[PDB]
């Protein structure tokens, strides 16, 4: 199971870790992907998770989009976790760099409540352009299930922990 996490609340845990390496080690029931509406896993967490699956995540995702169309910003879908997890929950947080509404971040985190335990990144952080301190606050105030957050950057991890109220 999950090791080396700092407990932030009753249900939220955090660790400075590469989510791909963390997923390969823990093999969780659910790994969350920082997805976009088209499930085009080009970069950030999505590009890294997809590269770890040898592009199998992208092939599965393209079939899903061909059948269902794009996801909504704030929405999600459950697909295979491939070699990373039993399932991957692809969650679309708002991308501030694409002019998407930051208010949709709470709706994005609500998807996590459908799963008892998840390994996840901070939604809308990184290349999605939102403030990760804000993302962690929305996570803590929205997710009620057990969430294990992997924060890749040590400097950001220390800022998140030291500023956590
Ligand atoms: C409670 C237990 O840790 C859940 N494991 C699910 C799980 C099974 C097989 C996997 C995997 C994930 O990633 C790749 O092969």
């Amino acid at each position: 199971s999950f090791s080396g996490y700092l407990k932030l609340t009753d249900n939220v845990y955090i660790k400075n870790a590469d989510i791909v390496e963390e997923a390969k080690k823990v093999k969780p029931t659910v790994v969350v992907n920082a997805a976009n509406v088209y499930l085009k896993h080009g970069g950030g967490v999505a590009g890294a998770l997809n590269k770890a699956t040898n592009n199998a995540m992208q092939v599965e995702s393209d079939d899903y989009i061909a059948t269902n169309g794009p996801l909504k910003v704030g929405g999600s879908c459950v697909l295979s976790g491939h070699n990373l997890a039993k399932h991957c929950l692809h969650v679309v947080g708002p991308n501030v760099n694409k002019g998407e509404d930051i208010q949709l971040l709470k709706s994005a985190y609500e998807n996590f409540n459908q799963h008892e335990v998840l390994l996840a990144p901070l939604l809308s952080a990184g290349i999605f352009g939102a403030d990760p301190i804000h993302s962690l606050r929305v996570c803590v105030d929205t997710v009620r299930t057990n969430v294990y957050l992997a924060v890749f950057d040590k400097n950001l991890y220390d800022k998140l922990v030291s500023s956590f109220l």
